[PDB]
């Protein structure tokens, strides 16, 4: 199930492959607005995520909670 969000990107550890987006409350899955760690899987996926850092735009994003983890799937910029 992906699962579509907004947020201001924060930080990107190229090393651990997290992104540290401030979300939005996500009522659909009873998240609360966080600060929160997703993973990212391919490093052309980090692309799209630096621009947002740079900008510090209100930009969407998807994840997928794949296991224990959250899995990003695209952030649009
Ligand atoms: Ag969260």
């Amino acid at each position: 199930q992906v699962i579509r969000g907004s947020g201001v990107v924060k930080a990107i550890d190229m090393n651990s492959k997290k992104i540290t987006i401030s979300h939005e409350a996500i009522p659909a899955v009873g998240w609360p607005a966080m600060t929160m760690r997703f993973t990212f899987v391919n490093a052309d996926d980090a692309i799209d995520a630096i621009n947002a850092l740079k900008t510090g735009n209100h930009v969407d994003f998807s994840f997928i909670q794949q296991g224990n983890i959250s899995l990003l799937k695209s952030i649009n910029v």
